């Protein structure tokens, strides 16, 4: 109930929200049907359009029109947007030279310069340059501010999901919105487009940028509006606000914008019809600007464009229906469309299984669009896991494609040219950023990256300290002039011990063997320099990773790797190694095939044992420094030590070996060289940290060695890659990998081919930033290079895509 009679004089978009049933006067009380009678009749004037003409100039107020162009518009604050250039003979702002903002130009009493979001829906990042001759407001923004070539959103590239991540630094598991229709099982509710149930505020977690400025002294205008409020009274009401006394008047707002997402549904992401949405939007930047600039604002507000997804073609006859697949298609629920989410249709049914719904969709048909997943063997990048609004069953549907559950589905439940929602990574989903003002940079790009990047940096702006989040504070500190922050690096907590010899061979029991008996201070002395470190500035290139978790880890030299020795997991957290352009690679020799040599540094309590291995019938092993790529016959012994020993499933070895036999030296030669970071990675609980000891669900057979959900590398080099990655003297290069640990190959439909057809394309699906592999094994790395922190926090955000140049 609301008691609609009271009413909306002197209250038009009122910023603090009257509690019901008193009746509401704010942006969104349409979309709640509680509005006072006098709403539209008050709030909502259209009389006249939005524009000033010749003959308006100096009229008389009349207060029934939509905006002013009287003389008194300006102190009012409510002026038609191109009061001055109709009126006073001024330039349009898109008409001006740009000049450099060296520092705020404010009005008195203004305590900071004020942030506006323009938030744009499904605009594509191609469209900055495919659209650049219609829209010229968003050029020059572009051209003058900071801009990015691309953003990436968040997986599902989907608004909901999008819009909150921008709003709170979060991944959409965290936040809770995880795609734009959800279940959620202990509130047995739905969430959905249409309806009420969204705007319970139960759905949405985290802490978002508004929530942040206000506990905190900020004062937010309210950043979401009715979409029946013109785009044309969104700006008005905006800078009306703006007008409001220094101890009223909001720091922070949100515009949104529908399009071009709208048009982009029905025409696809370039059809003809996207040229209006485009300039219509470019218009509506045009009227923020020139209104800006009417108050004198135009040099003191940070404005940043940004856009939550792009947008792709998408039609009817590219479906894949469960049906074609699923025998009993009517016992499950499904989450359709870009993404396919699957649970049981009834929580009473016993006879629902996962895995047999999992089998019967796994490359069953030549050209399948879509891949099933269980959500824990989803590419760990996505982050789209550790929430019991995700399903257990996902399916990923290929870009230009959507999943159906059945053929009715699709013509009772053609429309439709353009979707989203696909894999972040996907060109066309990617979407654009653009900052301009006082506080960001002057003409100047920065690299791609990724929107749980912005809430820091709009913290920054407005002196807000950030709601922890998943962003990395300072890697996006080269978009501002100032007000960077300034991190420091964490700091270590265990410190690592350095063994030396310290058992008998004879003191080991584990039960391996190894054709080694087969052997001066000529290498003498050389072996005991390189096993005290006398090669570690080789090979272990940016410092020792620094481990931030209370543990006990010894550090193990070698001629050719560097390890970080973990005595509670029995294997190394890391394995260091440089590889120039010119090493080379060799095989195991026969006699050492089946070598594993205990390591007289470490304890048998320590150490893992071939015993398991044997008795253990799906578990094998492999190495963390690849035997492959020994130095030397002799250095070849040190990789075989068990103290380099990891556990392998024999299907998972398959994609290791060729990783360490052939793409190592194959990327060496091609970055001229490259410094390797190997390790394993638990997080049984899928929830992207790293597992301690007690979260283990899997142990090698009989006996306490953990088994790794994942296998990482980090593989850096020179940015300038005419030096070599051991003589960089600048920026680096970097990508990694996080790959699943998995029993079976099922996930890559060609495995019964040789590798050269298939790892390199599971790797790419797999590609990781550093980070992630930090937060996944509780290590910091890069902490002792000669660059600045803040672009090592740039590096370490880096994801490397694979996909071809964004445009043609
Ligand atoms: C991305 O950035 C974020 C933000 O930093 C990272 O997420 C944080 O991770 C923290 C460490 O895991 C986690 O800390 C826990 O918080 C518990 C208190 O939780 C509430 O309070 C906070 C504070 O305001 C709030 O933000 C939380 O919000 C979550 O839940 C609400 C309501 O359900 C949702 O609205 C919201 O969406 C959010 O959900 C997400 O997080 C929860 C987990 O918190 C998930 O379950 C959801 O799926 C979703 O992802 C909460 O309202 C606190 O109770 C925890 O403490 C336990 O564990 C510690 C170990 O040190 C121990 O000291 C305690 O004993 C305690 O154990 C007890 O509970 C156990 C579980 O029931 C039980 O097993 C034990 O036996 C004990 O009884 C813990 O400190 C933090 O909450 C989240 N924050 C957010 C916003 O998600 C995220 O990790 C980052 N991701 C990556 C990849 O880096
Ligand atoms: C992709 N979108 C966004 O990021 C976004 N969208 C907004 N609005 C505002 N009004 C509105 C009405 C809608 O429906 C009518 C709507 O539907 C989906 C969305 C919105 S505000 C905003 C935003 C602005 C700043 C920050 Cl920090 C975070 C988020
Ligand atoms: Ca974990
Ligand atoms: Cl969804
Ligand atoms: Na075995
Ligand atoms: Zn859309």
């Amino acid at each position: 109930w609301t008691a609609t009679s009271g009413s909306c004089k002197g209250r038009c978009f009122e910023l603090q929200e009257v509690g019901p049933p008193d009746c509401r006067c704010d942006n969104l009380c349409k979309s709640y049907s509680s509005c006072c009678h006098d709403f539209d009749e008050l709030c909502l004037k259209t009389a006249r359009g939005w524009e000033c003409t010749k003959d308006r100039c100096g009229e008389v107020r009349n207060e029934e029109n939509a905006c002013h162009c009287s003389e008194d518009c300006l102190s009012r604050g409510d002026c038609c947007t191109n009061y001055q250039v109709v009126c006073k003979g001024e330039s349009h702002w898109v008409d001006d030279d740009c000049e450099e903002i060296k520092v705020p130009e404010c009005p008195a009493g203004f305590v900071r310069p004020p942030l506006i979001i323009f938030s744009v829906d499904g605009f594509r990042a191609s469209y900055m340059k495919k659209g650049s001759k219609v829209m010229p407001n968003i050029e020059k923004l572009r051209s003058c501010g900071t801009h990015a070539p691309y953003m990436r959103p968040v997986y599902p590239t989907k608004t909901f999901p999008n819009l909150y991540t921008l709003a709170t630094g979060l991944y959409p598991e965290s936040h809770g919105i995880v795609g734009n229709s959800m279940y959620d099982p202990v509130f047995d509710a739905s969430f959905h487009l249409r309806g009420r149930e969204k705007f319970n505020h139960r759905w949405w977690g985290g802490q978002p940028l508004w929530i942040t400025a206000t506990k905190q002294g900020v004062r937010a205008g309210t950043f979401f509006w009715s979409v029946s409020i013109p785009h044309e009274r969104r700006i008005l009401t905006i800078l009306q606000w703006l007008s409001l006394p220094d101890n009223e008047r909001p720091s922070v707002y949100a515009f949104y914008s529908e399009q071009p997402d709208f048009s982009g549904h029905k025409y696809g992401p370039f059809g003809p019809e996207m040229t209006n949405p485009l300039r219509e939007i470019d218009k509506t930047v045009g009227q923020l600007m020139d209104g800006l600039k009417q108050l004198r604002l135009h040099r003191c507000v940070n404005v940043i464009f940004v856009g939550d997804h792009g947008m792709e073609d998408v039609t009817c006859d590219r479906t894949e229906f469960l049906s074609n697949y699923l025998t009993n298609v009517d016992d499950i629920t499904l989450v359709p469309g870009t993404l396919g989410r699957i649970r049981a249709k009834s929580i009473n049914n016993s006879k629902y299984d996962p895995k047999t719904i999992i089998a019967a969709l796994t490359c069953k048909k030549p050209d399948q669009h879509f891949k099933p997943y269980m959500k824990q063997h989803l590419p760990k990048r996505l982050h789209y896991a550790n929430n019991r609004r995700i399903e257990d069953i996902h399916l990923l549907v290929d870009r230009r494609w959507h999943v159906a559950r059945k053929p009715l589905d699709v013509y009772k439940k053609c429309f439709f040219q353009g979707d989203h929602g696909f894999d972040n990574k996907v060109n066309s989903m990617q979407t654009v950023f653009v900052g301009y003002g006082p506080t960001f940079k002057y003409r100047t790009k920065v690299p791609p990256f990724e929107n749980i990047e912005l809430y820091n940096v709009m913290c920054d702006l407005l002196g807000l300290k950030p709601a922890p989040n998943n962003g990395t504070h300072g890697s996006l500190n080269h978009l501002l002039r100032t007000n960077t922050f300034r991190p420091t690096m964490p700091d270590e907590v265990s410190r690592p011990n350095y063994p030396g010899i310290m058992y008998l061979q004879s003191e080991f029991d584990l039960g391996c063997t190894c054709d080694d008996k087969v052997e001066n201070k000529l290498e003498e002395l050389n072996k005991r320099l390189h096993t005290k470190g006398s090669t570690k500035e080789r090979h272990l290139l940016y410092g020792r990773p620094a481990v931030l978790y209370r543990t006990s880890y010894d550090i193990l030299y070698h001629t050719d790797f560097e390890s970080g020795y973990s005595e509670i997991f029995l294997m190394p957290l890391w394995t260091s190694y440089t590889i120039s352009k010119q090493a080379e690679v060799s095989s195991i020799p026969e006699h050492l095939t089946n070598c594993v040599r205990p390591d007289v540094r470490v304890s048998p309590g320590f150490s893992q044992n071939c015993l398991a291995y044997k008795n253990d019938k799906q578990m094998s092993y492999g190495f963390l420094f690849p035997p492959y790529l020994s130095s030397s016959p002799e250095a070849k012994y040190d990789a075989f030590l068990v103290t380099n020993m990891v556990p392998m499933y024999p299907a998972f070895k398959r994609v290791w070996a060729y990783f360490q036999r052939v793409l190592v030296k194959k990327y060496a030669s091609e970055r001229n060289g490259v410094n390797v970071i190997s390790g394993p990675i638990f997080d049984y609980n899928y929830d992207g940290l790293r597992d301690t000891e007690d979260e283990i669900k899997q142990y090698v057979e009989g006996s306490s060695i953990p088994v790794p959900t994942h296998y990482y590398s980090i593989i850096t080099s020179c940015l300038d890659f005419t030096q070599p990655a051991d003589k960089c003297d600048g920026p680096l290069s970097v990508s990694s990998f996080i790959l699943p640990h998995r029993p079976d190959n099922d996930e890559s439909c060609n495995s019964s081919e040789d590798e050269s057809k298939w790892v390199e394309e599971l790797m790419k699906m797999h590609t990781a930033r550093v980070r992630d592999i930090e937060h996944l094994t509780g290590l910091d790395f890069y902490r002792k290079t000669s660059r600045s922190y803040s672009e090592i926090l740039t590096l370490k955000t880096y994801l490397h895509t694979y996909e071809s140049e964004i445009g043609g």
